[PDB]
Protein backbone atom coordinates (compact mmCIF):
# COMPACT_ATOMS: atom_id res chain seq x y z
CA UNK A 1 0.00 0.00 0.00
CA UNK A 2 1.31 3.02 -1.37
CA UNK A 3 -0.66 5.40 1.01
CA UNK A 4 1.27 3.48 4.65
CA UNK A 5 4.79 4.68 3.35
CA UNK A 6 6.25 6.73 5.03
CA UNK A 7 8.35 9.97 3.85
CA UNK A 8 11.90 8.34 4.13
CA UNK A 9 9.96 4.87 2.44
CA UNK A 10 8.31 7.47 0.08
CA UNK A 11 12.20 9.31 -1.23
CA UNK A 12 13.90 5.66 -1.38
CA UNK A 13 11.37 4.73 -3.42
CA UNK A 14 11.24 7.26 -6.25
CA UNK A 15 15.16 7.20 -5.74
CA UNK A 16 15.67 3.71 -6.32
CA UNK A 17 12.77 3.93 -9.48
CA UNK A 18 15.19 6.42 -11.03
CA UNK A 19 15.50 5.89 -14.92
CA UNK A 20 19.32 5.70 -16.28
CA UNK A 21 20.87 8.71 -18.39
CA UNK A 22 20.65 7.83 -22.49
CA UNK A 23 22.96 8.99 -24.73
CA UNK A 24 22.13 10.52 -28.41
CA UNK A 25 22.76 7.92 -31.21
CA UNK A 26 25.32 9.09 -33.31
CA UNK A 27 28.89 9.04 -34.75
CA UNK A 28 31.06 10.73 -32.30
CA UNK A 29 33.54 10.52 -34.92
CA UNK A 30 31.57 11.38 -37.80
CA UNK A 31 30.68 15.29 -38.49
CA UNK A 32 28.30 16.96 -36.54
CA UNK A 33 27.01 19.59 -39.35
CA UNK A 34 25.55 16.28 -40.64
CA UNK A 35 23.60 15.29 -37.77
CA UNK A 36 19.75 16.56 -37.70
CA UNK A 37 18.90 18.17 -34.06
CA UNK A 38 15.12 17.21 -33.99
CA UNK A 39 16.08 13.74 -35.68
CA UNK A 40 18.68 13.16 -32.50
CA UNK A 41 15.54 14.94 -30.15
CA UNK A 42 13.27 12.94 -31.29
CA UNK A 43 15.46 9.36 -31.23
CA UNK A 44 16.59 10.32 -27.85
CA UNK A 45 12.79 10.91 -26.66
CA UNK A 46 11.35 7.58 -28.32
CA UNK A 47 14.25 5.46 -25.84
CA UNK A 48 13.41 7.52 -23.07
CA UNK A 49 10.01 6.73 -23.51
CA UNK A 50 9.92 3.33 -22.30
CA UNK A 51 12.12 4.06 -19.35
CA UNK A 52 9.57 6.21 -18.12
CA UNK A 53 6.89 3.41 -18.61
CA UNK A 54 9.51 1.64 -16.05
CA UNK A 55 9.66 4.60 -13.70
CA UNK A 56 5.95 5.31 -13.73
CA UNK A 57 4.91 1.86 -12.75
CA UNK A 58 7.81 2.62 -9.73
CA UNK A 59 6.16 5.92 -8.50
CA UNK A 60 4.25 4.17 -5.52
CA UNK A 61 0.51 4.13 -6.06
CA UNK A 62 0.62 4.64 -9.87
CA UNK A 63 -0.07 1.05 -10.60
CA UNK A 64 -2.78 1.02 -8.09
CA UNK A 65 -4.61 3.09 -11.08
CA UNK A 66 -6.72 1.18 -14.03
CA UNK A 67 -4.56 0.69 -17.56
CA UNK A 68 -6.37 3.21 -19.07
CA UNK A 69 -5.81 6.04 -16.47
CA UNK A 70 -1.95 5.39 -16.31
CA UNK A 71 -2.11 5.49 -19.87
CA UNK A 72 -4.15 8.99 -20.00
CA UNK A 73 -1.87 10.10 -16.98
CA UNK A 74 1.61 9.16 -19.03
CA UNK A 75 -0.14 10.87 -22.60
CA UNK A 76 -0.55 14.08 -20.36
CA UNK A 77 2.53 14.33 -18.72
CA UNK A 78 4.96 12.66 -20.96
CA UNK A 79 6.79 15.61 -22.19
CA UNK A 80 7.06 17.86 -18.97
CA UNK A 81 8.77 14.79 -17.65
CA UNK A 82 11.45 14.32 -20.61
CA UNK A 83 11.50 18.52 -19.82
CA UNK A 84 12.01 18.21 -16.39
CA UNK A 85 14.60 15.62 -16.25
CA UNK A 86 16.54 17.81 -19.49
CA UNK A 87 16.56 21.14 -16.88
CA UNK A 88 17.80 18.35 -14.41
CA UNK A 89 20.59 17.79 -15.85
CA UNK A 90 21.82 21.21 -17.25
CA UNK A 91 21.65 22.63 -13.69
CA UNK A 92 25.10 22.36 -13.30
CA UNK A 93 25.88 23.34 -17.27
CA UNK A 94 24.73 27.68 -16.78
CA UNK A 95 23.68 28.87 -20.68
CA UNK A 96 23.97 25.02 -21.86
CA UNK A 97 21.07 22.44 -22.06
CA UNK A 98 22.76 18.94 -21.68
CA UNK A 99 20.32 16.49 -23.30
CA UNK A 100 22.51 13.91 -22.85
CA UNK A 101 26.23 13.55 -21.45
CA UNK A 102 27.47 13.60 -25.30
CA UNK A 103 25.15 16.41 -26.54
CA UNK A 104 25.45 19.82 -25.01
CA UNK A 105 24.29 22.85 -26.75
CA UNK A 106 24.48 26.45 -25.94
CA UNK A 107 22.23 29.38 -26.58
CA UNK A 108 23.48 29.77 -30.38
CA UNK A 109 23.71 26.29 -31.29
CA UNK A 110 19.90 25.99 -29.96
CA UNK A 111 19.09 28.96 -32.43
CA UNK A 112 19.49 26.30 -35.08
CA UNK A 113 17.06 23.86 -33.40
CA UNK A 114 13.78 23.58 -35.33
CA UNK A 115 10.83 24.11 -32.59
CA UNK A 116 13.07 25.68 -30.26
CA UNK A 117 13.02 29.10 -30.90
CA UNK A 118 11.83 30.16 -27.47
CA UNK A 119 11.60 26.93 -25.36
CA UNK A 120 15.72 26.39 -25.22
CA UNK A 121 15.87 30.17 -23.79
CA UNK A 122 12.76 28.80 -21.28
CA UNK A 123 14.53 25.65 -20.67
CA UNK A 124 17.68 27.56 -19.23
CA UNK A 125 15.79 30.04 -17.21
CA UNK A 126 14.30 26.97 -15.21
CA UNK A 127 17.86 25.54 -14.98
CA UNK A 128 19.31 28.23 -13.53
CA UNK A 129 15.96 28.97 -10.92
CA UNK A 130 16.82 25.14 -9.56
CA UNK A 131 20.72 26.33 -9.64
CA UNK A 132 19.60 29.43 -7.07
CA UNK A 133 17.27 27.30 -5.30
CA UNK A 134 19.87 24.47 -5.07
CA UNK A 135 16.99 21.93 -5.74
CA UNK A 136 18.07 18.78 -4.32
CA UNK A 137 17.99 15.39 -5.67
CA UNK A 138 15.07 14.20 -3.48
CA UNK A 139 12.90 16.91 -4.12
CA UNK A 140 13.41 16.25 -7.67
CA UNK A 141 11.90 13.02 -7.75
CA UNK A 142 8.92 14.55 -5.53
CA UNK A 143 8.31 16.94 -8.60
CA UNK A 144 8.76 14.98 -11.38
CA UNK A 145 6.12 12.35 -9.75
CA UNK A 146 3.52 15.17 -8.77
CA UNK A 147 3.54 16.00 -12.66
CA UNK A 148 3.23 12.89 -13.52
CA UNK A 149 0.07 12.39 -10.97
CA UNK A 150 -1.43 15.75 -11.75
CA UNK A 151 -1.04 16.18 -15.28
CA UNK A 152 -4.54 14.94 -16.22
CA UNK A 153 -6.16 14.15 -13.19
CA UNK A 154 -8.81 17.00 -14.19
CA UNK A 155 -9.06 16.06 -18.15
CA UNK A 156 -10.51 12.55 -16.82
CA UNK A 157 -12.87 10.54 -18.95
CA UNK A 158 -16.42 10.89 -16.74
CA UNK A 159 -17.63 10.40 -13.06
CA UNK A 160 -18.34 6.63 -12.50
CA UNK A 161 -17.71 5.62 -9.31
CA UNK A 162 -14.53 4.17 -10.61
CA UNK A 163 -13.60 7.22 -11.78
CA UNK A 164 -14.22 8.74 -8.65
CA UNK A 165 -12.49 6.32 -6.44
CA UNK A 166 -9.36 6.92 -9.35
CA UNK A 167 -9.48 10.51 -8.85
CA UNK A 168 -9.42 10.29 -4.96
CA UNK A 169 -6.74 7.93 -4.89
CA UNK A 170 -4.75 10.90 -7.00
CA UNK A 171 -5.40 13.22 -4.97
CA UNK A 172 -4.25 11.35 -1.95
CA UNK A 173 -1.09 10.04 -3.25
CA UNK A 174 -0.30 13.65 -3.91
CA UNK A 175 -0.85 14.42 -0.27
CA UNK A 176 1.33 12.15 0.77
CA UNK A 177 4.10 13.27 -1.79
CA UNK A 178 3.52 17.17 -0.17
CA UNK A 179 4.31 15.64 3.39
CA UNK A 180 7.71 13.84 1.87
CA UNK A 181 8.70 17.36 0.65
CA UNK A 182 7.60 18.96 3.20
CA UNK A 183 9.61 16.26 5.85
CA UNK A 184 12.36 16.38 2.97
CA UNK A 185 13.04 20.34 3.93
CA UNK A 186 12.27 19.80 7.72
CA UNK A 187 15.09 17.78 8.24
CA UNK A 188 17.41 20.50 5.98
CA UNK A 189 16.82 22.58 8.89
CA UNK A 190 14.34 24.73 7.24
CA UNK A 191 11.94 26.76 9.06
CA UNK A 192 8.01 26.09 9.20
CA UNK A 193 7.72 29.54 6.88
CA UNK A 194 11.47 28.74 4.92
CA UNK A 195 9.24 25.15 4.67
CA UNK A 196 6.06 26.33 2.78
CA UNK A 197 7.76 29.50 0.87
CA UNK A 198 9.77 26.73 -0.82
CA UNK A 199 7.23 24.13 -1.60
CA UNK A 200 5.36 26.76 -3.13
CA UNK A 201 8.14 27.86 -4.90
CA UNK A 202 9.29 24.67 -6.39
CA UNK A 203 5.11 23.77 -6.97
CA UNK A 204 5.46 27.25 -9.01
CA UNK A 205 7.97 25.93 -10.94
CA UNK A 206 5.73 23.31 -12.67
CA UNK A 207 3.40 26.08 -13.86
CA UNK A 208 6.23 27.65 -15.97
CA UNK A 209 7.05 23.36 -17.37
CA UNK A 210 3.61 23.05 -18.69
CA UNK A 211 4.42 25.97 -20.38
CA UNK A 212 6.89 24.80 -21.68
CA UNK A 213 5.74 21.37 -22.84
CA UNK A 214 2.74 22.98 -24.21
CA UNK A 215 4.60 25.02 -26.83
CA UNK A 216 6.79 21.67 -27.79
CA UNK A 217 4.02 19.95 -28.60
CA UNK A 218 2.64 22.77 -30.68
CA UNK A 219 5.35 22.37 -32.64
CA UNK A 220 5.63 18.43 -32.32
CA UNK A 221 1.69 18.59 -33.74
CA UNK A 222 3.12 21.07 -36.76
CA UNK A 223 5.29 18.52 -38.15
CA UNK A 224 2.84 15.11 -36.79
CA UNK A 225 2.86 11.91 -39.09
CA UNK A 226 0.42 10.44 -41.00
CA UNK A 227 -0.23 6.68 -40.51
CA UNK A 228 1.67 6.49 -37.33
CA UNK A 229 -0.25 4.58 -34.46
CA UNK A 230 -1.69 7.24 -31.98
CA UNK A 231 0.58 8.03 -28.48
CA UNK A 232 -2.49 6.35 -26.62
CA UNK A 233 -1.68 2.96 -28.19
CA UNK A 234 1.66 2.86 -27.73
CA UNK A 235 1.67 3.83 -24.38
CA UNK A 236 -1.01 1.00 -23.99
CA UNK A 237 1.07 -1.18 -25.46
CA UNK A 238 3.85 -0.48 -23.37
CA UNK A 239 1.86 -0.64 -20.33
CA UNK A 240 -0.57 -3.21 -20.69
CA UNK A 241 2.48 -5.88 -20.06
CA UNK A 242 1.80 -9.34 -18.91
CA UNK A 243 3.40 -11.50 -16.32
CA UNK A 244 5.27 -13.96 -18.73
CA UNK A 245 8.35 -12.17 -17.79
CA UNK A 246 8.09 -12.81 -13.99
CA UNK B 1 6.18 49.14 1.50
CA UNK B 2 4.31 45.78 0.10
CA UNK B 3 6.99 43.68 1.95
CA UNK B 4 5.85 45.30 5.40
CA UNK B 5 2.19 44.29 5.13
CA UNK B 6 0.98 41.66 7.25
CA UNK B 7 -0.94 38.95 6.10
CA UNK B 8 -4.63 40.29 7.37
CA UNK B 9 -3.18 43.61 5.49
CA UNK B 10 -2.27 41.40 2.39
CA UNK B 11 -6.04 40.06 1.87
CA UNK B 12 -7.38 43.12 2.53
CA UNK B 13 -5.50 44.72 -0.02
CA UNK B 14 -6.28 42.51 -2.28
CA UNK B 15 -10.26 41.79 -1.55
CA UNK B 16 -10.23 45.75 -1.91
CA UNK B 17 -8.67 45.48 -5.24
CA UNK B 18 -10.99 42.89 -6.46
CA UNK B 19 -12.23 44.01 -10.21
CA UNK B 20 -16.26 44.33 -11.00
CA UNK B 21 -18.26 41.47 -12.62
CA UNK B 22 -19.12 42.96 -16.14
CA UNK B 23 -22.16 42.30 -18.34
CA UNK B 24 -21.90 40.58 -21.81
CA UNK B 25 -23.33 43.42 -24.27
CA UNK B 26 -25.77 42.37 -26.26
CA UNK B 27 -29.90 42.76 -26.30
CA UNK B 28 -31.49 40.59 -24.02
CA UNK B 29 -34.49 41.24 -26.09
CA UNK B 30 -33.37 40.23 -28.96
CA UNK B 31 -32.71 36.65 -30.32
CA UNK B 32 -29.47 35.01 -28.79
CA UNK B 33 -29.10 32.73 -32.22
CA UNK B 34 -28.13 35.64 -33.57
CA UNK B 35 -25.41 36.65 -31.29
CA UNK B 36 -21.66 35.64 -32.01
CA UNK B 37 -20.32 33.52 -28.85
CA UNK B 38 -16.55 34.67 -29.47
CA UNK B 39 -18.34 38.34 -30.50
CA UNK B 40 -19.31 38.56 -27.24
CA UNK B 41 -16.21 37.02 -25.21
CA UNK B 42 -13.90 38.81 -27.20
CA UNK B 43 -16.20 42.05 -26.48
CA UNK B 44 -16.18 41.11 -22.45
CA UNK B 45 -12.39 40.31 -21.99
CA UNK B 46 -11.37 43.54 -24.05
CA UNK B 47 -13.39 45.46 -21.51
CA UNK B 48 -12.24 43.31 -18.27
CA UNK B 49 -8.82 44.06 -19.29
CA UNK B 50 -8.95 47.84 -18.51
CA UNK B 51 -10.32 47.03 -15.45
CA UNK B 52 -7.51 44.11 -14.83
CA UNK B 53 -5.05 46.86 -15.21
CA UNK B 54 -6.48 48.85 -12.42
CA UNK B 55 -6.70 45.63 -10.63
CA UNK B 56 -2.82 44.79 -11.08
CA UNK B 57 -1.66 48.26 -10.32
CA UNK B 58 -3.06 47.34 -6.25
CA UNK B 59 -1.55 44.43 -5.83
CA UNK B 60 1.25 45.09 -3.59
CA UNK B 61 4.34 45.38 -4.94
CA UNK B 62 3.50 45.40 -8.26
CA UNK B 63 3.76 49.29 -8.86
CA UNK B 64 7.42 49.08 -7.37
CA UNK B 65 8.00 47.01 -10.92
CA UNK B 66 9.53 48.64 -13.96
CA UNK B 67 6.64 49.97 -16.47
CA UNK B 68 8.12 47.13 -19.14
CA UNK B 69 8.08 44.27 -16.40
CA UNK B 70 4.49 45.49 -15.96
CA UNK B 71 3.99 45.02 -18.95
CA UNK B 72 5.59 41.69 -19.57
CA UNK B 73 4.08 40.33 -16.21
CA UNK B 74 0.39 40.94 -17.48
CA UNK B 75 1.20 40.06 -21.56
CA UNK B 76 2.05 36.64 -19.98
CA UNK B 77 -1.08 36.47 -17.24
CA UNK B 78 -4.00 38.03 -18.92
CA UNK B 79 -5.53 34.81 -20.53
CA UNK B 80 -4.66 32.79 -17.28
CA UNK B 81 -6.29 35.74 -15.07
CA UNK B 82 -9.23 35.79 -17.34
CA UNK B 83 -10.17 32.15 -17.05
CA UNK B 84 -9.48 31.87 -13.61
CA UNK B 85 -12.09 34.51 -12.58
CA UNK B 86 -14.58 32.88 -14.99
CA UNK B 87 -13.72 29.54 -13.17
CA UNK B 88 -14.12 30.82 -9.70
CA UNK B 89 -17.69 32.46 -10.45
CA UNK B 90 -18.62 29.51 -12.24
CA UNK B 91 -18.27 27.76 -8.88
CA UNK B 92 -21.85 27.79 -7.93
CA UNK B 93 -23.16 26.95 -11.48
CA UNK B 94 -22.40 22.68 -11.84
CA UNK B 95 -22.03 21.90 -15.62
CA UNK B 96 -22.13 25.52 -16.53
CA UNK B 97 -19.78 28.66 -17.32
CA UNK B 98 -21.16 31.88 -15.87
CA UNK B 99 -18.71 34.41 -18.77
CA UNK B 100 -20.99 36.98 -17.21
CA UNK B 101 -24.48 37.19 -15.19
CA UNK B 102 -26.54 37.82 -18.15
CA UNK B 103 -24.42 34.92 -19.81
CA UNK B 104 -24.64 31.52 -18.28
CA UNK B 105 -23.95 28.51 -21.10
CA UNK B 106 -23.91 24.34 -20.27
CA UNK B 107 -22.20 22.16 -22.20
CA UNK B 108 -23.75 21.42 -25.24
CA UNK B 109 -23.88 25.05 -25.70
CA UNK B 110 -20.24 25.32 -25.30
CA UNK B 111 -20.34 22.58 -28.51
CA UNK B 112 -20.80 25.58 -30.46
CA UNK B 113 -18.51 27.86 -29.22
CA UNK B 114 -15.34 28.22 -31.63
CA UNK B 115 -12.18 27.56 -29.94
CA UNK B 116 -13.60 26.08 -26.91
CA UNK B 117 -13.37 22.39 -27.94
CA UNK B 118 -11.61 21.07 -25.71
CA UNK B 119 -10.97 24.08 -23.03
CA UNK B 120 -14.82 24.24 -21.81
CA UNK B 121 -14.52 20.71 -20.41
CA UNK B 122 -11.15 21.55 -18.95
CA UNK B 123 -12.74 25.02 -17.01
CA UNK B 124 -15.73 22.82 -16.08
CA UNK B 125 -13.80 20.47 -13.88
CA UNK B 126 -11.43 23.11 -12.49
CA UNK B 127 -14.58 24.74 -11.42
CA UNK B 128 -15.74 21.78 -9.68
CA UNK B 129 -12.71 21.26 -8.11
CA UNK B 130 -12.84 24.35 -6.94
CA UNK B 131 -16.23 23.63 -5.76
CA UNK B 132 -14.93 20.42 -3.64
CA UNK B 133 -11.95 22.16 -2.32
CA UNK B 134 -14.74 24.65 -1.21
CA UNK B 135 -12.14 27.53 -2.26
CA UNK B 136 -12.37 30.53 -0.26
CA UNK B 137 -12.52 34.04 -1.56
CA UNK B 138 -9.47 35.13 0.23
CA UNK B 139 -7.56 32.29 -1.07
CA UNK B 140 -9.36 32.87 -4.69
CA UNK B 141 -7.41 36.33 -4.63
CA UNK B 142 -4.27 35.11 -3.20
CA UNK B 143 -4.06 32.74 -6.35
CA UNK B 144 -4.57 35.46 -8.95
CA UNK B 145 -2.18 37.87 -7.29
CA UNK B 146 0.15 34.53 -7.63
CA UNK B 147 -0.77 34.10 -11.14
CA UNK B 148 -0.12 37.55 -11.93
CA UNK B 149 3.46 37.53 -10.47
CA UNK B 150 4.53 34.22 -11.51
CA UNK B 151 3.70 34.00 -15.08
CA UNK B 152 6.44 35.76 -16.68
CA UNK B 153 9.35 35.59 -13.75
CA UNK B 154 11.07 33.30 -15.81
CA UNK B 155 10.79 35.02 -19.53
CA UNK B 156 12.00 38.24 -18.81
CA UNK B 157 13.93 40.17 -20.87
CA UNK B 158 18.35 40.03 -19.63
CA UNK B 159 20.41 39.92 -16.69
CA UNK B 160 21.27 43.16 -15.98
CA UNK B 161 21.09 44.60 -12.22
CA UNK B 162 17.75 46.06 -12.09
CA UNK B 163 16.48 43.01 -13.74
CA UNK B 164 18.14 40.48 -11.07
CA UNK B 165 16.99 43.27 -8.56
CA UNK B 166 12.88 42.87 -10.01
CA UNK B 167 13.21 38.91 -9.87
CA UNK B 168 14.20 39.37 -6.40
CA UNK B 169 11.51 41.03 -5.27
CA UNK B 170 8.69 39.46 -7.22
CA UNK B 171 10.33 36.35 -5.28
CA UNK B 172 10.04 38.08 -2.52
CA UNK B 173 6.21 39.40 -2.87
CA UNK B 174 5.20 35.74 -4.19
CA UNK B 175 6.80 34.79 -0.84
CA UNK B 176 4.71 36.87 1.27
CA UNK B 177 1.68 35.64 -0.32
CA UNK B 178 2.52 32.02 0.36
CA UNK B 179 2.43 33.23 3.68
CA UNK B 180 -1.16 35.10 3.74
CA UNK B 181 -2.68 31.62 2.11
CA UNK B 182 -0.98 29.50 5.14
CA UNK B 183 -2.18 32.44 7.88
CA UNK B 184 -5.60 32.05 6.53
CA UNK B 185 -5.40 28.55 5.97
CA UNK B 186 -4.50 28.28 9.96
CA UNK B 187 -7.04 30.53 10.81
CA UNK B 188 -9.82 28.50 9.09
CA UNK B 189 -8.86 25.70 11.45
CA UNK B 190 -6.47 23.79 9.66
CA UNK B 191 -3.70 21.45 11.20
CA UNK B 192 -0.46 21.83 9.90
CA UNK B 193 -0.48 19.38 7.76
CA UNK B 194 -3.48 19.74 6.03
CA UNK B 195 -2.24 23.11 5.62
CA UNK B 196 0.53 22.35 3.27
CA UNK B 197 -1.52 19.88 1.59
CA UNK B 198 -3.96 22.63 0.78
CA UNK B 199 -1.32 24.75 0.13
CA UNK B 200 0.09 22.13 -2.74
CA UNK B 201 -3.87 21.19 -3.69
CA UNK B 202 -3.74 24.68 -4.41
CA UNK B 203 -1.13 25.91 -6.43
CA UNK B 204 -1.06 22.59 -8.07
CA UNK B 205 -4.65 23.83 -9.86
CA UNK B 206 -2.46 26.77 -11.35
CA UNK B 207 -0.34 24.37 -13.69
CA UNK B 208 -3.87 23.38 -15.17
CA UNK B 209 -5.25 27.00 -15.76
CA UNK B 210 -1.89 27.86 -17.61
CA UNK B 211 -2.93 24.94 -19.73
CA UNK B 212 -5.86 26.07 -20.51
CA UNK B 213 -4.47 29.67 -20.94
CA UNK B 214 -2.11 28.14 -23.51
CA UNK B 215 -4.56 25.88 -25.47
CA UNK B 216 -6.98 29.39 -25.69
CA UNK B 217 -4.37 31.51 -27.06
CA UNK B 218 -3.49 28.81 -29.65
CA UNK B 219 -6.87 29.29 -31.20
CA UNK B 220 -6.65 32.95 -30.82
CA UNK B 221 -3.57 33.41 -32.44
CA UNK B 222 -4.78 31.10 -35.18
CA UNK B 223 -7.48 33.55 -35.83
CA UNK B 224 -4.89 36.94 -35.34
CA UNK B 225 -5.81 40.31 -36.44
CA UNK B 226 -3.44 41.88 -39.33
CA UNK B 227 -2.17 45.58 -39.01
CA UNK B 228 -3.65 45.51 -35.45
CA UNK B 229 -1.58 47.43 -32.21
CA UNK B 230 0.91 44.59 -30.68
CA UNK B 231 -1.25 43.52 -26.74
CA UNK B 232 2.30 44.83 -25.51
CA UNK B 233 1.70 48.00 -26.59
CA UNK B 234 -1.78 48.61 -25.90
CA UNK B 235 -0.98 46.80 -22.28
CA UNK B 236 1.86 49.58 -22.14
CA UNK B 237 -0.56 52.46 -22.52
CA UNK B 238 -2.52 51.49 -20.15
CA UNK B 239 -0.45 50.75 -17.96
CA UNK B 240 1.92 53.76 -18.56
CA UNK B 241 -0.07 56.52 -16.98
CA UNK B 242 0.13 60.19 -16.08
CA UNK B 243 -1.00 61.42 -12.84
CA UNK B 244 -3.39 64.72 -14.09
CA UNK B 245 -5.93 62.89 -13.02
CA UNK B 246 -4.81 63.13 -9.41
C1 LIG C 1 13.25 20.27 -25.53
C2 LIG C 1 13.81 19.27 -26.49
C3 LIG C 1 12.73 18.45 -27.16
C4 LIG C 1 12.60 17.10 -26.97
C5 LIG C 1 13.28 16.34 -25.86
C6 LIG C 1 13.25 16.84 -24.55
C7 LIG C 1 13.82 16.15 -23.49
C8 LIG C 1 14.46 14.91 -23.74
O1 LIG C 1 15.02 14.19 -22.72
C9 LIG C 1 14.51 14.38 -25.04
C10 LIG C 1 13.93 15.09 -26.09
C11 LIG C 1 11.78 16.26 -27.84
C12 LIG C 1 11.86 16.34 -29.23
C13 LIG C 1 11.12 15.54 -30.06
C14 LIG C 1 10.25 14.61 -29.51
O2 LIG C 1 9.51 13.75 -30.27
C15 LIG C 1 8.50 12.96 -29.65
C16 LIG C 1 7.49 12.64 -30.72
N1 LIG C 1 7.86 11.53 -31.55
C17 LIG C 1 7.34 10.26 -31.02
C18 LIG C 1 7.33 11.72 -32.90
C19 LIG C 1 10.14 14.50 -28.11
C20 LIG C 1 10.89 15.31 -27.31
C21 LIG C 1 11.83 19.25 -28.05
C22 LIG C 1 10.43 19.16 -27.92
C23 LIG C 1 9.59 19.95 -28.71
C24 LIG C 1 10.11 20.83 -29.64
C25 LIG C 1 11.48 20.92 -29.78
C26 LIG C 1 12.33 20.14 -28.99
C1 LIG D 1 -12.72 30.78 -22.11
C2 LIG D 1 -13.48 31.86 -22.84
C3 LIG D 1 -12.57 32.74 -23.67
C4 LIG D 1 -12.39 34.06 -23.40
C5 LIG D 1 -12.80 34.73 -22.11
C6 LIG D 1 -12.47 34.13 -20.89
C7 LIG D 1 -12.78 34.72 -19.67
C8 LIG D 1 -13.44 35.97 -19.67
O1 LIG D 1 -13.75 36.60 -18.50
C9 LIG D 1 -13.79 36.61 -20.87
C10 LIG D 1 -13.47 35.99 -22.09
C11 LIG D 1 -11.78 34.98 -24.37
C12 LIG D 1 -12.17 35.01 -25.70
C13 LIG D 1 -11.64 35.88 -26.61
C14 LIG D 1 -10.66 36.77 -26.20
O2 LIG D 1 -10.09 37.70 -27.03
C15 LIG D 1 -8.96 38.45 -26.60
C16 LIG D 1 -8.22 38.86 -27.84
N1 LIG D 1 -8.76 40.04 -28.47
C17 LIG D 1 -8.12 41.26 -27.98
C18 LIG D 1 -8.55 39.96 -29.92
C19 LIG D 1 -10.23 36.77 -24.86
C20 LIG D 1 -10.78 35.89 -23.97
C21 LIG D 1 -11.90 32.02 -24.80
C22 LIG D 1 -10.51 32.11 -24.98
C23 LIG D 1 -9.88 31.40 -26.00
C24 LIG D 1 -10.61 30.59 -26.86
C25 LIG D 1 -11.97 30.49 -26.70
C26 LIG D 1 -12.61 31.20 -25.67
Amino acid sequence: LALSLTADQMVSALLDAEPPILYSEYDPTRPFSEASMMGLLTNLADRELVHMINWAKRVPGFVDLTLHDQVHLLECAWLEILMIGLVWRSMEHPGKLLFAPNLLLDRNQGKCVEGMVEIFDMLLATSSRFRMMNLQGEEFVCLKSIILLNSGVYTFLSSTLKSLEEKDHIHRVLDKITDTLIHLMAKAGLTLQQQHQRLAQLLLILSHIRHMSNKGMEHLYSMKCKNVVPLYDLLLEMLDAHRLHA
